[PDB]
């Protein structure tokens, strides 16, 4: 409900409607301790606008974590724009205006919040935010920003699932089987470097055109009803979040969890059940940290694009750091993320 | 209303919990058009937070017509603090909490919104939200602030009285019955100045001492439950908002309806009623901009006690244009009043 959603901790949460459009609009501040909030804009359509709210408020979250446990000096925070109707039919002189509109809510926050893309916004879509607002991240290069992230986000998953395989004694890539869920942009870009590393590629998508461009290269699909139940070395959850629900922690059949999305985990005793089962999972928040390091370490930090791609390859120092700490501490590998995300955080303050 | 809690029409909401007072906070940023949202901080007890979320938006949305109407050059906001017990009963330590993470709310706005006071809140409090943000009309005098605005709000309902009184063909304030509805610092203070232009006041108040000192005044009491059935010239509502539901225009006894609250009128519906039963009136967003005047004018645009005070006497002349609109269009008091201010502001 509103009332639940609503009884959030975070520190702040903008909302909007526009009557015109029918479009809602959120804007969740996790936190802005270690700078301004960043995040990015997700566009989709929701049931219920508590769902929205929800969902922005465990993406923000996730950004203040990734951005702590990476080394930025950013805050978390996250925009979703609740659609009217699937994105396909939104004609371009409306999401033209939902779009003046976020800029304009952004805008507001002066600085204290930044924007980036996420799922169903681009670059083109940050240079239309950036026509009204100084504050966005992800421009075109044209226009300043550092374009996709999409890159080093699969560069920095696909070097998570390495030091996981190998921390679970799998040994490395070449010859164990992946099942990547999602061939979007960071999906299709990890399938093909765990493709080049040796590994056996099972796919699924809802889009059937990318799923038979991968069957192309070499790959095998998956059907959609059976992500869940197929057995794999490492399971690469690129497409939404919340796939792993404690229901589906007990069954899943693989011994490595590593992948893009964000918040894969559905609930905490999945977490819990994952561990006790013997199958380790990447944080998502450390594992798929490599967007948030090209759009800071581009955009704020002044890095060169070398010294990003090595930053995003360090998401395997981190998680062995991680993974140390479940180790020794005897917790999961989310709780010792967490544990890191702090240590980090105290350190860079 | 779930459509005015969620699908409300303005430019921003702000809302944040914080689980160790257990208070809400609502921003509501209704319009800056016209330049930084500006309205007070509500702090009570709501039943549902829906309820929190609605009243923010109908008090953000009036503050931008007060703005509008009056020719000040501010947009429309309000705070609403949605406490986890009655006001009273709040502690010194969970209240000043409450305002440190309200002012770093307001601050990140950053100046896209300036509060002030409003039920139960003070200048002191001001002062306490000035000491972690700049953004805050109200401070008291020694801070830097205009101080009370409560005494302009009742000079500008006063006037706002006189002026509706003789519209309607009552002549003046002499010897007319007015029945004032919450003697607080603004009811108390126009229950004064009516009572010196000549008229006999009825007044009523949940505060057992308040009324029996009016009484002591001179004045006579009207119980609460017969307030709104007590027949009067002028009704002056001047506790909470609301009053003025379909039924309550039905049946109130009064030939005028002058008073301070904000957001009188229930539902539009009420407004029709009053109008078809000839009861004349002052719409609140005009009436009580006094306090508006009073802040916008001292703070921003450095005017000084004495403009403040003849601005708020021509609230008089602004419901006259109101009334002029009503007469020539055929439209309620509260159309014409939207009209004025859209006229006023260039555009709506
Ligand atoms: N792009 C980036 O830099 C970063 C993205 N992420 C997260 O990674 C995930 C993927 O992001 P992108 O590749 O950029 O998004 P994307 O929009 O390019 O691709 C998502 C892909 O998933 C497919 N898909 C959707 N629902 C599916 C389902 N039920 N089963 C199978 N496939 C399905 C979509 O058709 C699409 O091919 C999202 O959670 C995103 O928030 C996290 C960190 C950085
Ligand atoms: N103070 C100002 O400058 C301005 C105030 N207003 C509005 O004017 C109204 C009164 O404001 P203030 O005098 O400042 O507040 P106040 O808190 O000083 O006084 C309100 C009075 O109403 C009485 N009361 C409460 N509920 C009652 C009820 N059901 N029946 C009878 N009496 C009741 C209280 O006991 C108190 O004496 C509010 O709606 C306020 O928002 C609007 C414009 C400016
Ligand atoms: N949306 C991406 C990348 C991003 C990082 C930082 C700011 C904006 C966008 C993520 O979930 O990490
Ligand atoms: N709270 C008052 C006055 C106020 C005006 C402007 C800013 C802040 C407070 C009202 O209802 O008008
Ligand atoms: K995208
Ligand atoms: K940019
Ligand atoms: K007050
Ligand atoms: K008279
Ligand atoms: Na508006
Ligand atoms: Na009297």
């Amino acid at each position: 409900s509103i009332d639940s959603a609503l009884n959030w901790d975070g520190e702040m949460t903008v909302t909007r409607f526009d009557a015109m459009t029918g479009a809602h609009f959120v804007i969740r501040l996790d936190s802005t301790q270690l700078g301004p909030a960043a995040g990015g804009t997700r566009a989709a359509q929701y049931s219920n606008l508590a769902d929205a709210l929800t969902d922005a408020g465990k993406l923000a979250g996730a950004m203040t974590l990734k951005m702590a446990v990476s080394n930025l000096p950013m805050g978390g925070g996250k925009s979703v724009i609740a659609l009217p109707a699937p994105r396909h039919s939104i004609d371009p002189s409306t999401w033209a205006r939902i779009l003046r509109i976020h800029a304009e809510n952004i805008d507001k926050l002066s600085g204290n919040y930044w924007t980036g893309p996420d799922v169903n916004t681009n670059s083109a879509d940050m240079d239309t935010l950036n026509d009204t607002t100084e504050f966005v991240f992800g421009r075109s290069l044209e226009r300043g920003g550092a374009g996709s992230s999409a890159f080093t986000t699969a560069v920095g998953v696909f070097e998570a699932m390495k030091a996981t395989v190998a921390h679970r004694g799998l040994g490395s890539l070449d010859g164990l089987t992946v099942l990547v869920q999602g061939l979007g942009a960071v999906g299709g870009s990890l399938a093909s470097l765990a493709a080049e590393a040796g590994a056996q590629l099972l796919v699924a998508d809802t889009d059937t055109e990318r799923v038979a461009h991968a069957v192309a290269l070499g790959h095998t699909a998956v059907a959609l009803e059976d992500v869940l139940s197929t057995p794999c070395d490492v399971f690469a959850p690129c497409a939404m979040g919340g796939v792993i629900t404690t229901e589906v922690a007990r069954t899943l059949d693989c011994s490595v969890v590593a992948g893009a999305a964000n918040n894969v985990i559905a609930d905490e005793a999945a977490s819990d059940i994952l561990h006790a089962r013997g199958i380790l999972y990447a944080p998502d928040f450390v594992a798929n940290a490599g967007g948030a390091i090209h759009l800071v370490g581009r955009e704020v930090l002044g890095w060169s694009e070398s010294v990003v791609h090595e930053r995003a390859v360090a998401i395997g120092d981190t998680l062995n750091q991680v993974f140390e700490i479940s180790d020794n501490d005897g917790v999961t590998p989310d709780e010792a993320a967490r544990t890191l995300a702090g240590r980090r955080a105290r350190e860079a303050s």
